[PDB]
């Protein structure tokens, strides 16, 4: 139950990506997510191989590479493949590739995750502050979105149906509009140093709650 928290004063999250005209962000926020459970039990914060997923956790696990994915899925690979690689053995391209997956550059393990609940956002309170960094699609499908600078995002046309990935990193609130930390993989030069902060608690805003996920390794 504490009123904020921001996993970045943790040191559990890597420097803000750039995914560019391929539509990784699914890819983006599965790796964020694990950097922090990465984070968590061995000390280290690594950049993990968002390309690693777009090349390799495809047809099988219902994605597409940069036309869009699931994190979920992106998960039960890396479970499936004993592991995901580095960001500097295997870097991002912004472009479908063949899969170069080599177990001799693994730097990460996951051994489950978790889906929470549709539209809860007090549950997805609890995962990010008891368990870390969750794994959240939203609706960015708005200019507004994209044009955002500072402050609490509120849309009044944004929907509950997700089409962007993205990872919840903390919460709280700004002259009692209350928000949700939301690390954006679209470079440095979006919003808030690549940060967005988002309406928490407006009945599920813009899908945040609608579809959360996040790993854990054992
Ligand atoms: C082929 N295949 C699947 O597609 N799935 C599933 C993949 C995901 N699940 C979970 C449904 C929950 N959910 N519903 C709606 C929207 C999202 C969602 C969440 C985050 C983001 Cl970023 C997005 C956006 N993704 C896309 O727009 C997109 C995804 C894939 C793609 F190829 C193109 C675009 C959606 C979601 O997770 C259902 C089925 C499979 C499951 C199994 Cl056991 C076996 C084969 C499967």
């Amino acid at each position: 139950l504490p009123d904020s928290v921001d996993w970045r004063e943790k040191g559990c999250v890597t420097e803000v990506k750039y995914q560019g005209s391929c539509g990784a962000s699914w890819a983006f926020s599965a790796v964020g997510a694990l950097e922090a459970q990465l984070k968590l039990k061995t000390g280290k914060l690594v950049s993990l191989s968002a390309q690693n997923l777009v090349d390799c956790s495809t047809e099988k696990y219902g994605n597409k590479g940069c036309n869009g994915g699931f994190m979920t899925t992106a998960f039960q690979y890396i479970i499936d493949n004993k592991g995901i690689d580095s960001d500097a053995s295997y870097p991002y391209k912004a472009m479908d590739q063949k899969c170069q997956y080599d177990s001799k550059y693994r730097a990460a393990t996951c051994s489950k995750y978790t889906e929470l609940p549709y539209g809860r956002e007090d549950v997805l309170k609890e995962a990010v502050a008891n368990k870390g960094p969750v794994s959240v699609g939203v609706d960015a499908r708005h200019p507004s979105f994209f044009l955002y600078r500072s402050g609490v995002y509120y849309e009044p046309s944004c929907t509950q149906n997700v089409n962007h990935g993205v990872l919840v990193v903390g919460y709280g609130d700004l002259n009692g509009k209350e928000y949700w930390l939301v690390k954006n993989s679209w470079g440095h030069n979006f919003g808030e140093e690549g940060y967005i902060r988002m309406a928490r608690n407006k009945g599920n805003h813009c899908g945040i709650a609608s579809f959360p996920s996040y790993p854990e390794i054992l």
